[PDB]
């Protein structure tokens, strides 16, 4: 797969389309504001509330969800995964016309088929690899955030052109686009955050903090040596890979990296990751998350209250308070 | 332990002292430049070549390592940890006088006793928690990098004041100091970089990238999902702990974090970290590193060449160039 830019957006497929952005959170706000500043015809749809009147005061023709769908050719759904199915069956599905295009920024509900869009309506994705405030701010400052695009079903023959023009309209094509599939995006994103970015990382940090503090070392120092200093290390990898990071650190730290990394993250850890991937591919994780949500989030409640009691979080808060 | 600041530096002990910074690399330049801008009397001792002229031209009275030591009351050793022992014996030790103070930014050589400073000379440490250009840049912008300080041997009764005033002179006291010991700094810094920051983290990223690419997923997407998007996550943890990071990601990603984190980083992984720590405490790692240096760095050679051939490193460089 090769990275694509503005020159690769062959058809200005959003020309003359009425675009509804569903939801006005950080993500919904950025997409809608960026498309408007690019020259597209964006209205907002959301339930009545703070979002509604923040949109109405941002200048957007704001309607309910059910009725902004009625008005639009392109309906981009930027609500949380857990409410999308209800919001779609109740407000969005009864207001789609043949030839509309429905967009998502994450493939979870379409891929796992919690939502099924009629076969005469396009389904596309444009999935910026950054948070809402960054998608909006980088656009305001003249570049953007790179993004994935995908098409799950193409009824009109325009679905890919719509996805790429969407990415171009929100600034993503200024910095780079990668074509994917709903299946690949959904499974790789879930595996990445579960096994490495979020789950693996916090568990690695926490286990290191436990080893140090259980061995008798000062927890304030431990906080610096397993968490605080990670920002600069990761900044370096972000900018220049493992190579740049390992030049900046001491030779002692770099030698320890080579020698000790493999002792911590072993072949067995890789096998553990494979089982995590399996439960993503076979729908078990997805069903587990949806079931927890339908039951009132009991597992999420217990996890959150356990995390709030971690010693690294209490020590950390105090130290971050002491370092303005 | 409690965080200390410029108000806690009770005595300006570098007053009237002539200071030699040994080495003029990343840490060397930052320490020497910050202290110079703080008004201290700083000369540079380094072997003829690069660093020599650079200090000549940045205005430093610049002599050789033996010469600068002879001239100085305070001698800060910022050469690579693996050459410090040979360099100290040949060039530094014969030029010390009773009442001098010898400093380090990492406790490796003093703690594991590859260097032993005479009993009528102080030994202190200022260990900033960042690389030099950051220690320098934060200083030039009016704050600094937080630092640890410690004293291994206090011959004059002034060693702690010298250590703390050094921290102040390089800007660390603007943001926060933590007192520690040579033993705790050395062992916790080695463990953190090996088990979590550098070794653990790169091995985790690499295992995730392998799982994905071996299962048939696109490596350009794998690069974003296990590496590029980590910066946002770690920035969040840096600013507000696990709590702020888990508030900011989706409930889907947050749930996956709680559920899959412990599947990947298991009790066995924690045991692996304990064995890593044991070899730091028992001096096995330290002798391994020093021995590899003496043999011509054959292990470091093979490790560096292997790292240069990693698929994630080649894909990453191509992607980072496609994203200016």
């Amino acid at each position: 797969v090769q990275m694509e830019y503005e020159k690769d957006v062959k058809v200005a497929a959003l020309d003359g389309k009425k675009i509804a952005v569903i939801g006005y959170g950080s993500q919904g706000h950025a997409h809608a504001q960026n498309l408007r500043d690019s020259g597209r015809d964006v209205i907002i749809g959301v339930r009545p509330g703070k979002s509604f009147d923040k949109a109405k005061e941002d200048g957007f023709d704001t309607y309910t969800v059910a009725e902004a769908t009625k008005l639009a050719d392109v309906i981009m759904i930027l609500a949380p995964d857990e409410i999308q199915q209800e919001l779609y069956e109740a407000e969005i599905a009864p207001n789609l016309e043949a030839g509309n295009a429905v967009g998502f920024a994450h493939g979870f509900n379409i891929h796992f088929e919690f939502i099924k869009v009629p076969a005469d309506v396009d389904v596309f994705m444009c999935a910026p690899k950054g948070p809402g405030h960054l998608v909006r701010r980088t656009y305001e400052e003249g570049f953007g955030v790179p993004a994935l695009y995908a098409v799950y079903q193409d009824a009109t023959g325009n679905a890919k052109n719509i996805a790429m023009d969407w990415c171009k309209g929100v600034g993503a094509a200024r910095v780079g686009l990668l074509e994917t599939t709903y299946k690949e995006e959904t499974e790789e994103d879930l595996f990445g955050s579960q096994a490495v970015l979020c789950g693996g990382l916090t568990a690695l940090i926490e286990a290191g903090f436990e080893v140090l503090t259980e061995a008798g070392y000062a927890p304030e120092l431990a906080y610096f040596e397993v968490l605080h200093e990670m920002k600069l290390i990761v900044d370096l990898i972000y900018e220049g890979g493992f190579k740049k990071m390992r030049q900046s650190i001491s030779n002692t730290a770099e030698y320890g990296d080579y020698v000790s990394g493999p002792r911590v993250i072993t072949e067995q850890v890789k096998e553990n990751m494979k089982a995590v991937l399996a439960d993503i591919q076979n729908g078990k994780f997805a069903n587990d998350f949806v079931n927890d949500y339908k039951a009132g989030r009991p597992k999420l409640t217990a996890y959150r209250e356990q995390a709030a009691n971690l010693e690294i979080e209490k020590v950390g808060a105090e130290l971050r308070k002491a370092m303005p």
